């Protein structure tokens, strides 16, 4: 059913089109949430949507855009909270 997924992404992922990439793929799957740069150069993605869509997004996130180098994605799922009206990047 509907879940929230948290993913923290490590690698070369800031400055490289990653957040926009996430966003575009989240929109195509009807997923809401955000992606945010963190102070250590990692990117946090919070996504809410159906589990199968969240799994497809996570397969894209493990892939990343051309300039990026996604080395590790630590992710969990948890209860859907319905906090988001769109997918934003911060
Ligand atoms: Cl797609």
């Amino acid at each position: 059913m509907l879940k929230r997924m948290y993913a923290r992404v490590y690698g070369l992922v800031q400055g490289v089109g990653f957040r926009k990439f996430v966003q575009i793929h989240a929109i195509r799957l009807g997923i809401k949430g955000y992606a945010k740069n963190l102070p250590d150069g990692s990117v946090e993605v919070v996504a809410e949507g159906y589990e199968e869509a969240l799994s497809k997004l996570l397969e894209r996130i493990k892939q990343g855009p051309p300039a990026a180098e996604v080395e590790k994605v630590d992710y969990s799922f948890s209860e859907y909270k319905g906090e988001f009206e769109d997918f934003e990047t911060y």
